[PDB]
């Protein structure tokens, strides 16, 4: 809405690639998020005056509620700093979530196990796990109407080798000449609206799938992958936010590792 105050950084060069090594682009014309493609400063800007809230979930199940303490610290230090952010987590043991000091403008909410209340209370939406943790930055470059992020196993193989479900009789079937990447399905994203447009179109094709006695071979993400195969993706986020250096290592074309799994 608002317009940007002068700012002073360096001019885009229309005849230098931001990037010669990967693609920065969709064939729908989506940016794919890498380090080097975007300016965080202007960004940050066209978010801060909209005054943008984005709230983060994570279910965090049995031992998995160990891992809350190391997630929430980094995200402290890594995610969306300067902006309002929501923690959304829902456990089984809340009296076990750790009590873990946030910055201004940032809060927690312990749900126990309202899709309404996001609709009120954020203006996106962040899907991850909890056996994770933040190393690097990750901003408001990856907001979006709808986002999925590059699986960091295959972002370098052929449509013919993802691993997508393959038996015409489950809804998340996706033939061999079918697909554009492989998605992760524990890091999306995008406007409430978005997501919750997934997450019902997700849940209703997993219930075709188990009357008809089925279950993708990837269960959850399966279904994301042929979500976002019909519905594209507005953003795609590189590996960089989502690796897992134990087993991969890190790429050259990895200028950075924002987001690991935990050993
Ligand atoms: C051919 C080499 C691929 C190496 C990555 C395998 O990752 C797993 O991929 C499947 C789909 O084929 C699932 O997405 C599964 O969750 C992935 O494993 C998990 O993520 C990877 C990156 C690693 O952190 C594993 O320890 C996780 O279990
Ligand atoms: O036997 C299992 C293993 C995992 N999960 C759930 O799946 C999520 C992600 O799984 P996992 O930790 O195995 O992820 P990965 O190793 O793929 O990173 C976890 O938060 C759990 O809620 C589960 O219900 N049962
Ligand atoms: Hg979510
Ligand atoms: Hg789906
Ligand atoms: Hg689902
Ligand atoms: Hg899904």
């Amino acid at each position: 809405m608002v317009s940007l105050p002068r700012m002073v950084y360096p001019q885009p060069k229309v005849l230098t690639p931001c990037r010669k090594d990967v693609l920065v682009v969709t064939p729908w014309l989506a940016p794919i998020v890498w380090e080097g493609t975007f300016n965080i400063d202007i960004l940050n800007e066209q978010f801060r005056l909209q005054n943008t809230t984005i709230g983060l979930t994570v279910f965090a199940i049995k031992k998995y509620v160990a891992f809350l303490k190391l997630f929430l610290e980094t995200a402290e230090k890594h995610f969306m700093v300067g902006h309002r952010v929501h923690y959304y987590v829902f456990t089984d043991q809340p009296a076990a979530v750790p009590r873990v000091t946030l910055g201004t403008g940032r809060q927690l909410s312990v749900l126990e196990v309202c899709e309404r209340r996001f609709l009120s209370e954020v203006d996106y939406l962040v899907c991850v796990d909890v056996d994770m943790e933040f190393r690097d930055h990750v901003g408001v470059e990856i907001l979006t109407p709808l986002f999925g992020t590059l699986h960091p196993g295959f972002y370098g193989s052929s449509r013919e080798a993802f691993t997508y479900e393959r038996r015409p009789q489950s809804q998340a079937y996706i033939p061999k000449d079918e697909g554009d990447f492989y998605y992760l399905g524990r890091f999306f994203g995008g406007s409430v609206q978005e997501v919750q447009r997934l997450t019902r179109a997700c849940h209703q094709a997993m219930m075709v799938d188990q009357a008809n006695g089925i279950e993708a071979v990837w269960h959850d993400e399966s279904h994301l992958n042929k979500y976002l195969l019909r519905h594209k993706p507005t953003k795609v986020l590189s590996p960089e936010y989502l690796w897992d250096q134990q087993l991969l290592g890190w790429p050259a074309v990895l200028r950075k590792l924002r987001f690991t799994a935990v050993p």
